[PDB]
């Protein structure tokens, strides 16, 4: 099969254990074995909550395409997809996690060098959709994925807008005119990058924690904006206070800030001030508890070797 987006039985794939139980569904690590082809590969398998209508699967099937053509190493591809009673839709297995939960959890082992590369990684991958004419509209560290502690993977930008986000939700990542009036653009997920940079540089804190959802159009309109964090140089806090800016043409272009990025990771302890930078280490694929937690089969990018 040479289709770009393979429709699996369900013979194909098989859920091993839960990873996740987020909003619209529960994603399980399990193993794709594509018939005949006597090879297992690891995947996330996202089972959708709701049963949907043979009307809301052409929908779906034709968003699946889009979200099965990106090709760039900094976001995930959907490789597959189950049309049963049920949804489930197949990627690649990451298996580091999400960045969210990595850098609460390495928080005393992430130096200067990975933050800012990550943020160069995110600002490509989100550049390269918008090449693609794809708004993200739900970008979060949790919707960063881990392949390696040194290569982070946009996901999850496929489910925003068939949920009904343009029509009559994650509030403290919107911009003001996606709270507003329900606009989205490759603008506002500018303002999204900038809170993503921030859950990042904060080693995963919870934005306007404990500040109802319901109050912060109003402190966004007052001019209050989530606060530099310790570890950031004005140089880095200026770049995030200028993707939240209320006029979404003034905010900088992804490709503005993979600029900016990379050129603050080539001198990284000039703009993040880290106590122990120098001597930090992350564990690899054999030293990760998470990494053995999920593995101890042939990687989907072997398989894929086009
Ligand atoms: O698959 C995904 N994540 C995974 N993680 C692990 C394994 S798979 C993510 C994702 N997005 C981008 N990518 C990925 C993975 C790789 C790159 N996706 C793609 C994805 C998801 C969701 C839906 C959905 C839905 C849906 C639609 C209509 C209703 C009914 N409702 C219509 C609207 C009406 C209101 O107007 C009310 C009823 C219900 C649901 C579709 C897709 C896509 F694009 F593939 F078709 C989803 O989450």
């Amino acid at each position: 099969n040479q289709a770009l987006l393979r429709i699996l039985k369900e013979t194909e794939f098989k859920k091993i254990k839960v990873l996740g139980s987020g909003a619209f569904g529960t994603v399980y690590k399990g193993l794709w074995i594509p018939e005949g082809e006597k090879v297992k590969i690891p995947v996330a398998i996202k089972e959708l909550r709701e049963a949907t209508s043979p009307k809301a699967n052409k929908e779906i099937l034709d968003e699946a395409y889009v979200m099965a053509s990106v090709d760039n190493p900094h976001v995930c591809r959907l490789l597959g997809i189950c049309l049963t009673s049920t949804v489930q839709l197949i990627t690649q297995l990451m298996p580091f996690g999400c960045l969210l939960d990595y850098v609460r959890e390495h928080k005393d082992n992430i130096g200067s060098q990975y933050l800012l590369n990550w943020c160069v990684q995110i600002a490509k991958g989100m550049n390269y959709l918008e090449d693609r004419r794809l708004v993200h509209r739900d970008l979060a560290a949790r919707n960063v994925l881990v392949k390696t502690p040194q290569h982070v993977k946009i996901t999850d930008f496929g489910l925003a807008k068939l949920l009904g986000a343009e029509e009559k939700v994650p509030i403290k990542w919107m911009a003001l005119e996606s709270i507003l009036h329900r606009i989205y653009t490759h603008q506002s997920d500018v303002w999204s990058y900038g809170v993503t940079v921030w859950e990042l540089m904060t080693f995963g804190s919870k934005p306007y924690d404990g500040i109802p959802a319901s109050e912060i159009s109003s402190i966004l309109e007052k001019g209050e904006r989530l606060p530099q964090p310790p570890i950031c140089t004005i140089d880095v806090y200026m770049i995030m206070v200028k993707c939240w800016m209320i006029d979404a043409d003034s905010r900088p272009k992804f490709r503005e800030l993979i600029i900016e990025f990379s050129k603050m990771a080539r001198d990284p302890q000039r703009y993040l001030v880290i106590q122990g930078d120098e001597r930090m280490h992350l564990p690899s694929p054999t030293d990760s508890n998470f990494y053995r937690a999920l593995m101890d089969v042939v990687d989907a990018d072997e398989y894929l070797i086009p």
